[PDB]
């Protein structure tokens, strides 16, 4: 399985496990956080990341096979889907992340 | 069953599952959120969505069959009903949502 | 069992179940909400409803028989009681509510 | 047993059970509330209330017999005690309370 | 066993049970409270007390025998200890507390 | 088993267990705290420590053997690693910490 690590933001170093399928990252200010509590405590498929400026929500999708990883950047009324590589910094809005095999520490 | 997906707001991407019968969405600023905690932690039939402008509460009704979905936009002392289709954006106040089957991600 | 539905306020559409005996609704601004957390998480007999203007605290009494429903507005150092009809809008200060049987959606 | 009812404030109508022995009421602004969560969820013996001005904490002691009720107002490094009666408004700081038998609503 | 009673602060009159061994009191503003939730819900060996100014964290140590009581005031990278007597106001920073036997009400 | 004790900050005195493997400490202001709630309630591998100035996120890795302890400071786009000792004050940015065997109180 794969892990998303933050390489910047006040949560730099935080590591989030990804489930097979879709994981949502909500990225933004106060208004989003306190409301994100709306989602149940089910095995976490959405996470909130605080960022004061330039935050863009995104999903990561890990195919059932774990052979392709797709990042869906969620813009106004549309999304931009990109193929992404492991163990490399990936910029999403003003956030910088890395996706690593669980067994390969960064 | 069906899932309500936000297509704008700070929570763009967030997905809320619908139960048979009735689910309420409270859409608005700070005053509503902190108070929405008043409702018990029972299987979630009301959700809060932050929106800084143009938020209008609405409830979705799904029949026992799960073949018809009606949205009721809640105005002052009254409501306005509309039939909805799956997989199509729906504008309620300034919020844009889409209703999808669980099995067809969007 | 009866349900109180809000017909206005930022919480328009919210529905609160009524227990036999007494249910209190505290209606007002920010100061009341954050402090209403003082009351335990026991089966809910008190609710907070935000209203920027004209909010009047009230309690509702359901007799053991469920044949009469009494509403008390909690004014300064006094209260004003009245019988209320089911399935009809009821104004309390500037809040508008409706009490319905759990079996009759509005 | 007995019930403490608030007869004024934004929280007019709130009812709290008095326990056998000693019950403490913490009265004041935001700073006290969020911190009152420090106390465990044991059968409630301290309770918080909000009051914008003149909030004085107080404790009520009830004898084994339930015939005497002593209220202690908690001032700086000292307390001022008085015997109180049932079903009679009692002023404590800016707050007006009333202590009633459970079986006798106000 | 022994109880810590607050003799000032917004929580004046609050009484915290002490366990044999070391109990931590974190005393300060908002930043500490919300983060104190980090500590597990194990039998409470930690308490948060709100104080807007002059708050100092401290530990109370009750030897296994319950014959000596030591307060450790926490400073930068070090602590300063003193023996404390029962039933007398103890100043820690701007907080005022009193340690009593459970059987001797203050 | 090893324990991290804070020797400064508003949480001076708080202690955090270290798990075998990796533990992250997020050290900063308000924005990080409220959002750190994003991480699940799984056996705690990240913790948040408030510090108004000079906070540096850092992670500690305890080898499977429990014979070496390595602390990594998480700077901008990079990390800095060093061996650290038990039972001695360790400066990490402006935080002061100490790591002890659980069996040896401090
Ligand atoms: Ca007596």
């Amino acid at each position: 399985p794969y892990i998303v690590r933050l390489l910047n933001s006040s949560l730099n170093g935080c590591e989030f496990p990804l489930l097979t399928g879709r994981t949502l990252f909500v990225v933004g200010q106060s208004d989003a956080l306190t409301a994100s509590g709306q989602l149940p405590d089910i095995p976490a498929d959405s996470f909130f990341i605080p960022l004061d400026h330039g935050g863009v929500n995104f999903e990561i999708q890990v195919d059932t096979d774990a052979t392709e990883i797709i990042l869906h950047e969620l813009k106004e009324g549309n999304s931009e889907s990109r193929s992404v590589q492991l163990n490399t910094p990936i910029q999403v809005g003003e956030l910088l992340i890395l996706i690593r095999p669980e067994s390969e520490p960064w």
